[PDB]
């Protein structure tokens, strides 16, 4: 039963590549986002 | 007449300061100003 699971395998294959791109586009906009100064726009921060 | 002219200098220092500033200022939203895609703003691109 630890090797039984067939994890996400069971989805069609136009949904699989429908989930991994969203799951990829949330890590990547959670990594990669920025915010900044009502004031001097020019420089923004990240989040770490 | 070339050694003569007397400048920015007839200015009073507050105004001297701002007008430096102001300068600056431009320039350096010139230089670092960026804009980016609606769809995906986590990329954006500089002038040059
Ligand atoms: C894991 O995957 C297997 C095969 O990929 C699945 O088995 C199907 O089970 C149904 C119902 O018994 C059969 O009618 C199918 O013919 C089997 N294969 C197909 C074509 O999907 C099953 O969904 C999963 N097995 C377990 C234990 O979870
Ligand atoms: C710039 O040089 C001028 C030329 O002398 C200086 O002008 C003085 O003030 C008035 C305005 O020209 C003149 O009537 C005086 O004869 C000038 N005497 C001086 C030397 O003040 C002016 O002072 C100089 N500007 C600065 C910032 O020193």
């Amino acid at each position: 039963q630890a090797l039984q699971q067939n994890g996400s395998s069971v989805l069609s294959e136009d949904k699989s590549k429908r989930l991994n791109t969203i799951l990829n586009t949330m890590s990547t906009i959670y990594s990669t986002g920025k915010v900044c100064n009502p004031d001097n726009p020019q420089e923004c921060l990240l989040l770490e």
